[PDB]
């Protein structure tokens, strides 16, 4: 049988954060810890939530120490702030970095034997649900509001480790494109291709089944249709991206992804590369590598990305799906080569070993060898 | 709010053998004793034993309430609540179709919200302060999607009416969608519960509150159901597993946005005659679709397309007629009677049925604003040739 973990409650649309104060009142919670970063406080994004909490008389504390590719240090600092604050629930405001930090804090607070954070890696054997999390994404996006995964950076061991745990699912998600409109175009582009990567890798993952296939192919259609308009600043395209990135998460959380994520994680660990940029550069090369192992699915992908696939042979339709991703990356201004974003050729053997050992790689429809992964990094390195 | 809410199961298991996941879910949640809410047919047919045998093997305690009747009454809710309170159970397992699942939601809500002990005070947006007793839902029809909806429907025998209780607090904690639990449905019950599911998906697709996510879920559910129902009625194993998924996907949508006049007109037939819900919906659906057609934009082109009609280069009027005809054809193909007279409706009751339908909460979702005279005419149209 196939398991689905989803949000029990979710609010969608511009103004959806307007639902938070009534959700808190209905749940009887006494005090939030907001987990966020300094950029989102400075840009006034956090105030969009705290102004409503203030007007409704709801108590909150804040931890704004989250860094991109959140570290064990940030988790431990946020956990201390949470424990000392007296808060009884968490509000995650931000992209994947604050939402993943928030999941680690909520889990460890109720499962204190995992206080080293490292011990959460893999299928975390936690006995107790997380502290309740209300999740408010500000990128479009990682779908962290609806996934059971989170990824933490171990600075000492220079590795990003994946933690998978039904106990971390947020109780409520608020998916509000008003919270996302302030993303710089380059961040809309990178987080949008992260979402496309989730949906493509989820569509072709070893564990795919009928329900996740339906969610993923819908997400690919929405994202491919909206991302150029959203990067260009179109309001409705931003709202479409907010939904598509979430629909991708409903699928991939429950079945897996593949070698794009497996190869992106070590780049985050080694170089602090933005996750979406790493995914965007790798995606078309890993798609080419996987192509023979994907049945008719690249015909579906090419079709919903706007390619006329009718009358193409399968090999041609597979090429067309790969070309459609290269084209989108060019159109939204993501650099095409890993050398452009600070990767070193010398590190590829170490990166490849880390990718081979990453949780995500096992979902890949083609079984990757160490030398296959080394070769893929080199293919993505330069023209 | 401009914003749209979705309530879903936090956890669900899908596929043949999904009930195999129940004992580990119970152990992980630390529950001490189930009350199984079901009916005598499901006990006698061995369906409940598919679950209790696994619970016995895992050493998990249970008691059973098997008093549920189709179109469950205030009496059945009150009796089941007493059995729950007296059993020392700390969670509920709903095994059955909509009747046991709706009874179980009422029991779970009242147990933790005792001020609603009269049951009829739950009608509408139930102002409950406490979540339901945890419910693990195991559908045996395909189906009402009661395992994933926030609605439940109880019969007030005294006032001769079905009333709808809508409450996020009633959502089951886990659903187990296992076509092995559904295979014993008689072909006629597969037909009626299958077209109930189609009605959920079609009404949800065109309901006033429809938006992008529910549209995506509903049109996928219509495709799965229209593709699988004839095969499932014929006894095909894989079609039964497809129906089990399709009926659930319909519920993910309609729970969150609404349905329309088909359900509005079906509830009074249930109240007046104890008409099976799916048969009532099946007979009414094509007539209400025709009534609604001018208020549905391009959506009947989408419905006709996924019901296997060649809609390419059809005008909108032709496509709308084709969607209605596809539903009439499916109803004929799976053996549902075409006329209300055939299933025990009286012409003399149509004025009272129409007022009950006009007042039914479901009717408010209808994309065309129905008048009393429109509903009287729709009952007469569905009555006979
Ligand atoms: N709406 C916004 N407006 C402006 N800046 C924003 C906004 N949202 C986020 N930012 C900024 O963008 C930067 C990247 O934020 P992240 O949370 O790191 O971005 P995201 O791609 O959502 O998350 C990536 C993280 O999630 C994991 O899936 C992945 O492995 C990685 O750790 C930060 O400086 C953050 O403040
Ligand atoms: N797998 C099965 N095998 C055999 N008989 C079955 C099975 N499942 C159900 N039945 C029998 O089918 C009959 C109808 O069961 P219901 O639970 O009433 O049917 P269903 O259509 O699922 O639910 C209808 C109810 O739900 C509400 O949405 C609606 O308003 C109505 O009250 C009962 O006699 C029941 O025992
Ligand atoms: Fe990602
Ligand atoms: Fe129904």
């Amino acid at each position: 049988a196939n398991r689905m973990i989803l949000n029990e409650t979710a609010w969608f649309g511009r103004g959806a954060v307007g639902a938070l104060t009534d959700e808190v009142k209905r749940r009887g919670y006494q005090k939030a810890l907001i987990v966020t970063d300094k950029t989102l406080v400075q840009c006034g994004v956090v105030a969009k939530v705290t102004d409503k909490m203030d007007a409704a008389g709801l108590a909150w504390a804040i931890y704004d120490g989250v860094v991109p590719n959140p570290t064990i240090t940030v988790v431990k600092e946020g956990l201390g702030v949470f424990q000392n604050s007296g808060a009884d629930y968490l509000i995650a405001i931000g992209g994947g970095s604050p939402q993943d930090t928030c999941k680690a804090i909520g889990i460890i607070s109720n499962n204190p034997e995992f206080a080293d954070v490292r011990s959460l890696e893999g299928l975390s054997p936690t006995n107790k649900p997380s502290v309740p999390i209300l999740a408010i994404p500000t990128t479009a996006g990682t779908a962290a509001e609806v996934t059971i995964g989170y990824v933490i950076t171990d600075e000492e061991k220079r590795r990003k480790f994946v933690c998978v745990d039904p106990h971390d699912i947020p109780q409520v998600a608020f998916i509000d494109a008003d919270m996302m409109d302030g993303m710089p175009p380059a961040l809309k582009a990178a987080t949008g291709v992260d979402a496309l990567t989730h949906a493509i890798e989820g569509y072709i993952t070893r564990g795919a089944w009928a329900l996740t296939d339906a969610l993923h192919i819908k997400a690919i259609e929405i994202i491919a249709g909206a991302l150029r308009g959203s990067v260009a600043g179109d309001k409705d395209a931003g709202e479409e991206m907010a939904l598509g990135q979430y629909v991708a998460g409903m699928g991939f959380s429950n079945v897996g992804v593949g070698l794009v994520h497996g190869m992106a994680h070590p780049l985050g660990a080694f170089y602090n590369t933005p996750h979406g940029v790493a995914n965007a550069i790798l995606l078309p090369h890993v798609m080419r590598y996987n192509a023979d192992f994907t049945g008719e699915k690249y015909r579906d992908i090419a079709r919903v990305m706007g390619v006329k696939v009718e009358g193409m042979g399968l090999e041609e339709a597979r090429n067309a799906a790969v070309e459609a991703v290269f084209a989108l990356n060019r159109d939204v201004g993501i650099p095409p080569h890993l050398r452009d974003v600070g990767v070193r050729k010398e590190d590829i053997p170490a990166l490849a070993q880390a990718a081979l050992d990453d949780v995500c790689t096992g979902g890949n429809p083609r079984e990757a060898t160490l030398e296959d992964i080394v070769e893929l990094y080199h293919t993505a390195w330069t023209s």
